[PDB]
Order: C-alpha cells, then structure tokens, then sequence
C-alpha cells in the first residue's frame, strides 16, 4: 500500500467505485456503477434464500426465493441492477461487485448463513439454510448464524482475469411484422454444452389409452439464465402401426416450476420398419427466461389412430440432445453462486438488499456518439499486488461472505492511506 | 508476534481457520475447518443448559437440554459439526475450535452463567444455573450473569499436545444379512475404565412375589458419548430352592431419562450349593448412545417357580464389573466440559450457536484418492510461544468462556500484525 | 546452570519440591510433594528386600518383603504416600522421586545391595541379596555392600517424557444396597495384555477320584499393582459321560502367598462329542490386590457324577486366555523397579524410609472448586537442559541408586548456584 | 506501568483476578476469586436499594431492598459470594473486589444513582434514592442518574492495608446432643463497642394494667452483619410492693422488621428499698442475623400480682449496657457501605448483579492438607505506586461507583500494556 493501489480499493471495497482491471485485456472502455437495492418481503415461514451470481457479467445480480409451509421454494423476483445496462453498452466485463443483506422493519430478529459455491446453481446438492453449510470446505467461503440485524456482506471473489468482455444481451436493429419481436446479440463467447444420450434403444411398452399414455423419458439438472439452444435428434423404430408421438421440453425453475414449454413433436405418425426421426431445433431467448432455469426434462405422448382394450403400444427409441447454454461457461455466468440463507425472520418484514456493481463497459452505437472510451490508467504492479493479496487470502481473511460487522471493521483495518496529496498543493 | 505464528492465531481466534498443531506428531495430514450452527428454542422456563465437548476430537459439539417446571432437565438435541466427519475421514486430531451462544429473536432478554469444568459431564456436584459458578477456582474458567443479547463466547484452550491421531467412528466395509447391520472402527486409543464391585457377600432377602421382587444393586457416575463396553461377572450363591433370576443394566442420561437398556440375563435358574455365574458381555455401540450417559445401573428380578404366602427368597451375591469407554481418557473425548447456563429468557425465543471446529485429518480410502496430505507447515518457536502465551494465560486473561464482547475486544488487541506483505512485490 | 533450572532441581533433588515437566503435554494442573516415612522391623534372619516403584504415577511407592529361614520371602506391607492421592485427585503424572533407606536403632549393622531393573517385578531372574547385582549390565544403576547405617539413595530417573495423566484409582459417585461397594475410575491408558493359550489339544486322562483330580493347567508370571481382567474361553471335549469341571483361578504374590483366589466354573457338567465352553469374565478390582502379583495360575478340578475303582476320565482342552492389567504398559506403572535388599542387619532393628514424591495432578471435582491449576511454568531449554544431563549421565555419575554419602556430596557439587536474587531489591 | 504491577491490575480490574497486597502482613497465604451472581426482581414500585459492604472480608458482599407502596424498605435477600468462603477457610483478607449493576429483561428502562458512604449502614441519615446523593462531598463517590440498561460498577477502593486476617465465620469441631448446634471461631480482631446508658435514675409512673404497662425505654441505631453480645446491667429500685418485670432486646433490620427478640428477663419480682440486678448476657450468633441489623431497643413490662383500678406502679432505672459486635471496627466489615439505588424500572424485570472478590486465604485443617500456601510475590514499588495512584485518586478520576461505559473506558485507557513477554522465547 502506497496512496493505495485503485483496483484492489475497488476489489476489495466495491462501494467505493470502479476501477480497470490490471489484465492484459486492453480495450478502450468506460468505467461505470451501478447499484441494487432491494426491499424483500418475508413470507409465512419467516424463511427463504437469495442466490446471488457475485460474477454475473451484466445486470443480472440475484434471485430471491420464499421458502414455504411445504417446504418448497417460490421464485419470488429477479435482483438486477438499477439500470438494464444491455440498453446502453453492448459490451461489460465485471471488475467488482458487494451487496449488503439485512433486515431493515418489523410489522432482534432471526439468522442468515451463506456460502459461496464453485457450481452453478443446479449443481447445488443441498440448498436448505443448514446445509448450505457444507457447500465448500473453505472457511472463508461460508458464514454461520449471523444476525439478520447486522446482517451480511457479499464481496465478489475473482474467479480468472483476463476474461473477454461479454456481449450483454443487447437489442439490435431489427424491423419486423410482429410488435412481440425481439432481436438481440447474446452472451455468446465460452458456451457451456450439455450432452443427454436420453435413449440408447430404449423400448417401450405400454396399454392404449384414449388420451395417450404420456412418460418422462429424462429429467437433466442443467443452468441457464441467459439464452440457451436445443439441438440433436431421437430416433424411433416400432413394429406397431398407426402409433402417433407428442413431445415436449420443459425448462423447469429452481423451484421446480415449469419456466419454459416448448412441443417439439406434436402429432407425428411412426412408420413400420424404419428410422422415424425427431428432430431438436429450440432457441430459447433471454426475455423467456423468468427466472433461474434449474433442469431440463423431455416427455413423449403416445397415442394410437384406431384403438381398443388391449392393444399394447412399443417404440424403440435412440439419441442423444446438445443443450449449449450461450457464453454459460464464461467465468461468473452461471458458475460462482452465493447464497444468503434466512431463517426465524419475522412475517412481513422487510429484507433489505443493497449493492454496488462496477463495470468495464463498451457503450452501444448511439451513446458511443457522446461517450468517450480509454484504454485503462496504467499502474503496474496493480495486478503482482492482486495476486499477492489473493495468495495470501486466507490469512488475511478475505471473505466472499461476511457478517457486515467484521467487514466494516476490515475496511477501516485496510485502507489506512488515503491521504488527499501531499505538496503538489506547494510544488513549484 | 512477527507477522503471527499461525497455530497461535488458530488457537486463540478460531473462527480465522486452521493450522497444524506444532507438537511432535508429525503425521501427513489435511487441515479443515467445520462450523457449527444451531437455532435452539426456549422452553416454558426460559432457562437451559448447553453442555460443550470444547476438546472433542471429531463432530460432536456438545448437547441442549432445557430446564423444566419440575427442575429437572430434558435432553433436545446433540450439537454436532455441519457435516459427520467419520464418512470423510478415519483419523483426527482438534486444532482449536470457539463457539459463540446468544438469543437472536424475541418471541433485552436473560443471561448466561458459564463454566470449564475439568473433568467430564456426570462428575459436576452442582450443574444449576448458580452452581456452575464454582465447577472451577480459575476465574478465567468461568463467567457470571452475561446479558443473552450480547452473548458468549467458549474458547477451546489445551489440554496436552502431542495428543494421538483419534479414529472417528468412520464405517468400515461389511456386508450382513440385516438392514440395521453396522460396523464401525472406533476411537479407542487412551481407554477409560470404570471398575464397580457391585457386591461383596451382598446378602439378599424378601417374601415371595407373582412377578418378582426388583432391586436396584448399584448404581454409578459414567461418562459415555460413544462407543462402550462392560465385562464381568457376579455370582451368586442360595440355599432356597428354584429361584430365577432376571438382570438388566441400564445406562441413564444427564435428563435422567434411559437411553440403553439391555438385559444382561433373564430367566436365569439358580442352584443350591454352587456358585450361580452371571456374565456381563456388553457391547454399546455409539449409534445408540442418543445422548451423553452419566450413569450405569443394574437391576435384579428375584422369582420362585412355585410360590406362596411367606416364601423368603434370599441370595448371596459377589462379583466387580468393568466399565471400558473406548478412547475415554483421550483429553478432550469426556474431559474438558464448557457449560453455558441461560435463564429468564423469554420462552419461544431462539438461542444461536455458531462455532468453527478446526482439525488435522487423514481421509478415508475413498477420499485419500483425491485428497493430498502432507506434513505440517514448520516453524520453529511455535510452540515455544504457545507454551509462554499459556503459560501468562492469566496476566493475558485468555478464558475459556468469554463475555462475547471482551472476546472481540481482545482479537483486536491481539492480532495488531496482518501486514499484507511488504516487498516480495518489489523485491526483484 | 543459571539460577538453575527448577525442572533439573527437582529431578535430581527431589526433596527440594515439585516443578513442572517441560514436555508438550500441556494441561493445567498443580505441583504437588508427598512425603514417604516408615520404619520397618527386620526379622529373624536379619535380611531383606524392599521393592520400590521409582516411576509410579501415584501414591503406591513400594513393597516390603522380609526374608525368611526358609529361604522365601513374606510381604510385610505396602510402602505408600502419606495421604491417598486418588481421594482428592482425579489425574496425576510423576515428576521426581527420591527415598531414602538406613537404618535409624540398635535392638553398625550390616549392608545393602540396591538395582533398578527396567522390568516389572515378575520378570526379575535373581532377587537374592547378591543376585540382585546382575539385574542389569549399567553401573550407575547398581550399587552393591553399602553399610546400612549410612545407607542408600533412591533416585527416580524418567523412563519416557510426554507422559498422558494418568487417572488414579479414584472413587466415583455411587449409590448400591451393599455397603462393601467399590466404584472407582481407573489407571487405565495403555494396558498392558498377557496372552497365555493354556492349550492345545491337550489331552487330560486320570483314574477316578472321591473329590477328583485337581490339576494345575498353567502358571504363568505376570505383574499387577492395580486392577487388571481375565477374558478369554476354554473348550473341553470328552468321550466320558458325566464328568463335571470345577476350575478356579489364582493370582499368587512375590512371596508365593495367594492374593486372590476366584472360582471360574465350579460344578460343570461335559457334553459328549460337543465343544463345552469355560468362559473367563474375571475383573479384579484395585482394592482387592493386597500385594503385587507375581503370577497367575488356573487350577482344574475333574469328578465324575458316578465313579469306581478304575474309570479312566478324559478330557481335550483348546483356547486362550487375555490378562489385562489397566494402565500396566504406562512407563512407571510395573515397568521400572529398583530393589533394596540388605542382609545381616540386627533383628529388631528398624530399616528407616523417607521420601518425597512429586506429581502434577488434577483436583477431584470437589476439590477443584478451591484448587486453581495453571499451565506450567514456561522455561525454554529446560527440557534441552534435561537431555543433555540424561545424555551425559554415565559422564556425570547420575546414579538410580546411590550410596547416601554419594549422593549428599553429589547435591552439594551439583547445587553450587540459589544466588538469593541481586538487585530487584535495588531495581528502581 | 512497565509491563504492570499484578496488585494494581487487581485493583482496578478486580475481574482480572487476585494479587498479594503488598503491604507488610508476610502470612503464607493463597489467593482466590469468588463471583457474585444475581438476578434480582424489581417490585410494585418499580425502585429498590441495594447495599453493598465493598471492603467486607468474606463471603458477604451486600443485601437487597425493595422499596414499597408506603415508601418503607423490605429486605428481599442477602447478596453473597458464590460460595461460602467459611467451609474452606479460616482466615481471610480482602485483595479488591468490583460488582456490576444492571437491567436484563422487560414483561429504555429506569434509573440508578449511587454513593459510597464512609461509615456503616444505619449511620446514613438519608437513603431514598435523591437523598443519597449527598452522604459524602466526594464527588467520585457518587454518580447520579446512570441509565439501567447500561448499568453502574463498584469498585472496592482500600480503607487501609497492613490489615490483619480476618478469622471467616468457620465451623468448629464439636459434638453436642442438639441437632441445632452450631459453633464458630468469629471474626473477632478489632470489636465494635457502642455504650448505651439506658436509665440515670429515670422515674417511671403509670396506673395498673391486667397484661401490664410496656415501655421501650430506649432504642439506638447500631451495625452488625455477624455475631455480637450485649453486656451490663440495669439497676431498679421501688417504694410498691410486689411489681414483678419483664424485659426483652430487639435487634431491628434495616426495613424496620425485627429480626432478633430476645427475653432478658421475664417475670421477675422486685424487692421494695433494694437494688433489683437485672444483668444483660446475650450473646447474639452470626446465623441468627437474617438481614443486617440497624437498631438495638429495649423494651419493658411492668405489672403487679394483686392488682386495682387506681394502683400507680412506679420505678426508678440506672445503668449502661454495651453492645459489643465483634470484628465490627475491622475496616471493611461495616464501615464503607456502598449503596445502589434504582428506580422507575419497570415492575418484574431483571436487576442483575455480577462481581468478582478477591483474597488472600488460609485454608481449614481438611484443605491445608492439599492447599500449598506461600508468602507473596514480591515487587518493590507496589506499594509506592498504588500510593501514588490513590493519592491522585480525583485527578486521575478513580471513582468507587461508575456509569459501567466510563469504567470500561477507564479499563481500555489504563491497562495499555499487556506485552506477551518479548525474549524469553528467543534468549538461550
Ligand atoms: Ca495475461
Ligand atoms: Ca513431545
């Protein structure tokens, strides 16, 4: 520490503003915050989660979830960003990020844990308040029963620098016949892909039924918050004539609600003695996604023309799906998550979420007419200092979840300097 | 205190992580920290008892019981570390470990007494609220009328280094016929015995009964949490014909309430003239010790075959049985016991435990694949300087209960030095 | 040497006072001196042996034999502490040891041959007056004809530091309908086990006898000051109907006196042509070891329900039996023993004892609550200062066993620095 | 201060633990801690008094009174140390001693205000809770209006060192046919004497009365918290023939409630032209006095065997008494009386107490035999700078009674250094 070193300030103190990446990602950009604050509800089990993408490189910052009587989660809403920044930059890359989560109204009161978690959401095995515990074996990647009170500090731990900048999910010039369309260039670079070999000549065998006899062929554990694709084919062979296949996929939510629905087959007769295809051509858009996708599953109706009592319908079926999740496996995408866990928090108060994002940001076509981008301020030894600090992370206790008491009293420990400027005022 | 030392900074500020003990037990190990986190409820008398294990090597913490309207207490719930411990690892070792104990929720609220007791659970005289307060002379061993809001928080100091690495009660492979079949190898090292003559000529003498008459032979202070066994033998002598006699041994909870009852011979004929053997082959594995044993006592039912108005069934009764609880003389299995009394909180409000353990480790066979271990970290006046910190414990006034409020008073005046680390970033 | 070292005062001066161990076995605790004071009468023959526990972690500090006509020995008494450390202390470790022997009235007189053997008492070859002086091959650890009126030093030298506590054989809560009833915690850490298979197919083959044959199966040599366990089965098969067994077990002092005498299985019926068991549940309390044993023998009583003039009874025997004596492995516990043997003394005369021991301890939970234990003293290079003394013991003459005279010149030599303490008085 | 001076720490910082008193009184002494915990209940009127004896040598610490509707005290309980220091011990002296005043639950919170008074309890003229304010000019003797929920601290300031061992109120041997018997050894060093003349010569005048004519013919405020006597005589002389008299001693707590009544005499004949004696042998012992003792009166009964309307029964009195309380002029035994006076807290909420005393200590015969006692530690210039400190008491502003957040910061003001000990570790 000497003044101090400005991206360590922003790392390690995001209130404080952005600062460039000392990388060697050298593109004209801007510099910008953006905040997040958030008066959650408490439901009726006093009880419920945030999930927060401390990486995200965008507007995306959480989700929050009520727990309920039944012991499933509701999605209750997105946490974003004060502005949608893909309206106004085209490109981003994440330089830091802090949210604060606290109880602020009663109509003294219950407990938090949290972790940060080196998966995805879906990858998660268990998500209630106690066993989020166990999510890491890093100490100081998990916080224990910290008052709602005084509440907790998420900070945004790198997870790779030199990391591309991201196509935010911006709309692009498009006229169309439908007022509903939608045209956007997406978060593309690093897909993460998914492969499901769903039937290997699985047979089915089963009685007619007016109406059809329906079945799960697969239910995958998958994530997406972004746009996704679907692609590959099934492959059906049956003895039986006049048989008909329905097919469906169904993007299901973190809490276990069908987000997205889409027929991929409707209808369609199977020919004796021949490979009788059914083909995956699925795009899925960002705007459809209304909240965390968490598994993806495929059914199949079948159904005969004719029909009788016992009339027995079999299909053998063969393939394998490609799910790629657009730019999915660029670091802080879908892969970091931290939970904030609440429990014992009164009915009806009020959970409050407060944040600062800084970005690295390309402004889009029209605000580029007024806005004007630099390649970052170079000091070096900004990122050996990085490193160390990193390096040395554990013993000097750098949480990416804090009870906020400790953090404000690790602000005020580190940035000892910050001494306005000494004779230049005097020089000459 | 240059830079620190490590294992003192893990020992006195537990929460911070942990570092290899630098005794002479020079083990490749792995090093882990494992939380604790509780959110008790209050009973109808707004007062309780926590019992800590603060030297318990491996997952148990320690156990709540409530004080009822009768004065005595009830057992709730073992307190235990986030994850068991024995399905990861088979060998272990207690670094440090402090926890913290305050009301987080009103239904401003009740206080807490608190002790370390030097011996283990069933030998405290006086385990009220008041009593506790003279377990100890060390005054830096107890804590006196600390308001519940604030809290408190239980340090683990040392009881003897160069402790032996202690088998968890880890599953070893077995297959058997039952369902219920389970087979574990458990701590063992550092047995405590218990030996009890029972009787040494003890002569018996009653009027018949239908259904028999019972008696209690003995009974006796033990501490068990897990695994135990007893072995003997008491004979019997008579000169009245067709008497059958009927033994159970019981194994009573600090609630008073039995946790293990096993028949150690029913139905059992004794002869005239010769000694009549009653052997004791009991084997208590730790999966039915629901709660931390405190004593043992034996029953005996004398009946007669025929029976009538004025009978007198007498018996002569001799014999020692022994007492083993596998690994219970380790210190820290039984012996350091941290009570933390509250009373006058109000009932229905949440008492919050948050504690972090931390342990040296070896792996089980199917983690040790993928889990490196090494030697400890060296260096040297480690322990020097934890023998003269422990050594000045009480001009230091290190307690091993603390007002939570002095405890966090203190970390900030010890640990003045985290210096980042001055130029290695420059060097060259 | 400066000032000195007191862990190296006490240990080579022990009747200068206690201080703590410089090992890692770090507990509270407190320091403690024991004094040993008796005059024994010799007898008849005017000859000998006093058998000395230098290293026992306890009040058991010896055993006096005299020597008879006969050539035998006969116990006279235990050689004990002053008061019994087990009723007010729970734990104990010995620090330093010294006992003096000379004697002290006329009814000068005669001379004494001292070794310490670094076995238990059993398994000393030669215990004769001029035997004893081959014990071992180290001449610092024999010292042969010093007159008795000078007398001899006993000097305790470590046999292993980082020593657990050990428990004392302290009494334990207990409630029972007899009044002879026993309940103490035991010396339990690292037993020691014998493993005798008493046979192998033996083959037993007897005419009838009114009262039967009693055979001895085995004797064997084994060592017990405290409580100890016999586990372990017989199994006997016979072509014979009818036969009964009776068998008892003896545990036989040094003098060849029979300490304890325990039925087995008194009046048991054999089975033709299947295995007949003979279990061993033996637990032997502390209490009940009037004097060290010395070996252990199983005595087999065979009678026949019947019987005639010629019957020829037979039986085959097969199994093993465990002896384990609780806390008999811990180095001082039966492992190092230093005899004193004189001869030729006055009968009538008194042979005069006086010794100081001294020991860290635990208070007894009642105790406890006015005893305060603190962590030893830090001193460093104490336990380097102690090596480098045992390392150039033979250089330096640090004798086990001394001629008083010796050992008074040797304090005096040693000793030349208690410097009174200059200028605190005149510091500031 | 260089590291400190352990007397010093232990003054200021009682909760520290005990030190030595360097003062010249060399007994081989050790040294305890006892807590006081309380949890006293607020009544009716929301107000009360606590009565603190800061300097008293033993387990008495003060006692509680609740103020009531008609503006009287009641005695609620005594407020001692955790454990009765006179089982254990026999003698004893004050080290220093600091107890803590506050509010804990609520059914923000009242007041205290709070004087240290030089003299003993019934010597204050004025105890409501205003009127407190003024029994002494020291302005750091007093504190007013401090917050309940914040709460106050006593410190226990000297009134002088170089004091004796006080003998505790210990048990003595003793056997006797009444289960009730009791017999102590008494603090006895330095007795209080109050001289009372009772009657020179005073005439007393009034007509018959069937159950007679009762007079209190004196009544004085005296102190006593443990045993005293009453000795003297009163003299009575009579013209009227056949007045028989009866007279009895009331000793009067502080709420005005009579805690011990004593006849001295009943029916008791005077002789006409005489001297009448009627002597006085009470002796008055310590576990008779329930609450501390305020005043002493003296009531009589005259009455006549025959007996009229008209009969005019008269007698002349003379003579003193002296009420001797023993130990009672031992500084700290009565003399400084520290009061805590609460008011407008809520009725039913928690008044918590919470102290720590210390002293030095001679143990009972029974604890001697485990007990080691030494001389002090010794450290010139103790004295002098405790001298020193006390002498600038009010510069430094080292009060008895403290708003708690003032002595807490007074705690962290002084007590700067508490070093480790630098090069020991290191040295040779
Ligand atoms: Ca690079
Ligand atoms: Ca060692």
């Amino acid at each position: 520490t000497q003044q101090i070193v400005p991206f360590i300030r922003s790392l390690l103190m995001p209130t404080t503003g952005p600062a460039s990446i000392p990388d060697d990602t050298l593109e004209k950009h801007t510099l910008r915050s953006e905040t997040s604050t958030y008066n959650l509800t408490v439901g009726d089990t006093g009880s419920g989660l945030i999930v927060f993408f401390p990486g995200f490189p965008g507007s995306i910052v959480g989700a929050h979830y009520t727990l309920q009587g039944n012991g499933n989660y509701k999605f209750d809403q997105m946490l974003l960003t004060a502005q949608n920044l893909p309206a106004s930059y085209n490109y981003c890359r994440l330089v830091s990020r802090s949210l604060t989560v606290r109880s602020s109204t009663l109509p003294l009161n219950g407990t938090i844990n949290a972790v940060t978690f080196q998966g995805s959401l879906s990858e998660l095995t268990d998500v209630s308040y106690n066993g989020l515990m166990s999510a890491t074996a890093n100490i100081n990647d998990k916080i224990g029963n910290v008052l709602v009170g005084e509440g907790v500090t998420v900070l945004s731990l790198p997870t790779s620098y030199d990391l591309g900048y991201v196509r935010l999910g911006d709309p692009i010039p498009a006229i169309g016949l439908d007022p509903k369309m939608v045209a956007t260039c997406d978060s593309s670079d690093r897909p993460r892909v998914y492969t499901i070999t769903a039937a290997d000549d699985y047979q089915f065998s089963s009685q007619y039924q007016p109406g059809g006899v329906t079945i799960t062929l697969f239910s995958a554990n998958i994530d997406a918050i972004t746009s996704l694709s679907v692609g590959g084919e099934l492959v059906f062979r049956t003895s039986v004539h006049g048989l008909v296949l329905g097919a469906t996929i169904y993007l299901i939510g973190f809490d276990g609600t069908t987000v997205i629905t889409r027929a991929v087959a409707a209808n369609n007769g199977l020919t004796t003695g021949t490979d009788n295809l059914m083909p995956f051509n699925l795009v899925i858009p960002t705007n459809e996604i209304t909240q965390p996708i968490t598994s993806i599953k495929l059914e199949i109706v079948t159904s005969k023309s004719g029909g009788q009592a016992g009339d027995q319908m079999s299909w053998s079926a063969r393939g394998s799906l490609a799910v790629t999740i657009h730019g999915g496996n660029y670091p802080g995408a879908l892969r970091p998550v931290t939970l904030v866990a609440y429990e014992r928090v009164a009915t009806g108060s009020v959970v409050t979420v407060a944040g600062v994002s800084n970005f690295e940001l390309i402004p889009n076509p029209e605000l580029a007419k007024n806005l004007v981008t630099e390649y970052g301020r170079f000091d070096p030894g900004a990122m050996n200092y990085t490193k160390l600090i990193l390096s040395e992370r554990d013993r000097l206790g750098i949480k990416t979840v804090w009870p906020t008491r400790e953090y404000t009293d690790f602000r005020e420990y580190f940035m000892e300097v910050a001494d306005l400027n000494s004779p230049l005022k005097i020089a000459g």
